């Protein structure tokens, strides 16, 4: 959490409420969240939550300390969005994870409490867009936070899409980890996608791992015996929860990752993915990640 600190100590470009505004590290526009209840930061950028800390924790949230800040490249950490489709693209040649996060939204809307603020981003179809998915969309990215955190996304047209919240999870040492409440199937695509079965819902994270689970429960859990905590990740509306570490290897094959990257993180992730999800002019599609911490 070098990073998150680089991020708080920048200067105010916009004031925009005593305890909202609008900084910059380097190529993008942030906005960050410092409140008596939570500091929390944000790109437009793909509306991407940053950092959450809430008062009188360690950052819940991880990003990298390499991770460009650049226009339309991938911020590495804090929770991207993955939309309009989740994983490798269809077609050679775009890019993992769809092109929300590449984008830059509108904070189309804020209010703020004694508990907390709300953010409301949104990103719009355009001519640009449709040149390689073909489809009008409104994407709609609403956060509350403070001493929890909650993250909704909602998709309106009429389309299939498969999507993610890709959050990673700030955590002592990728070694004192379990996360549980994973149910019992599970693909694993490190290898060959072949299903496995956990027979207690409870995943490690010994190297690289890369895991889609069919029954997980509607919480899941960060066991952190380093940090001292439990983090706990409510999904809503989904289909999927993914766990996934890139181990050593991977973190520094990334560009964007320190070598020791993987070392400090977990994603665990609310996911629709093993099938399409339909948005209609009556009924957007939606996903939802809700997340708490405790010591001890």
């Amino acid at each position: 959490s070098h990073m998150i600190n680089k991020i708080f100590a920048l200067p105010v470009i916009e004031q925009l409420t005593p305890v909202l505004s609008r900084r910059q590290l380097d190529d993008l526009d942030l906005i960050v969240v410092d409140h008596p209840q939570v500091k929390a930061s944000f790109a437009l950028q793909g509306a991407h939550l940053l950092s959450w800390k809430p008062v009188g924790e360690e950052e819940v949230l991880w990003l990298s300390n390499n991770t460009p800040f650049k226009t339309g490249v991938a911020l590495r950490g804090g929770v991207p969005i993955c939309w309009p489709w989740f994983g490798p693209a269809a077609q050679q040649g775009l890019p993992s994870h769809g092109f929300a996060r590449n984008l830059p939204w509108a904070l189309k809307a804020h209010n703020e409490d004694d508990n907390g603020v709300m953010l409301t981003f949104e990103l719009q179809s355009s001519e640009a867009t449709r040149k390689y998915w073909p489809h009008d969309f409104t994407l709609l990215a609403r956060f509350k936070v403070g001493k929890t955190c909650e993250i909704e996304l909602e998709a309106h047209g009429e389309f299939a899409t498969t999507s993610a919240l890709h959050s990673y999870f700030n955590v002592g040492d990728i070694a004192n980890v379990k996360v549980s409440g994973l149910g019992d199937r599970f693909i694993d695509k490190v290898n060959d996608a072949k299903e496995g079965v956990l027979t207690d819902g409870i995943q490690t994270f010994p190297d690289r791992t890369d895991r889609v689970y069919l029954n997980p429960e509607a919480c899941s859990v960060i066991h952190d015996a380093t940090l001292n905590r439990t983090i706990d990740v409510v999904h809503h509306h989904h289909l999927n929860v993914v766990g996934w570490n890139p181990g050593p290897a991977l973190s520094v094959s990334m560009g964007d990752m320190p070598d020791d990257g993987y070392k400090t993180f977990v994603c665990v992730e609310t996911v629709y993915a093993t099938a399409p999800q339909q948005a209609t002019e009556e009924k957007p599609s939606r996903l939802a990640q809700t997340i708490c911490v405790a010591k001890r």
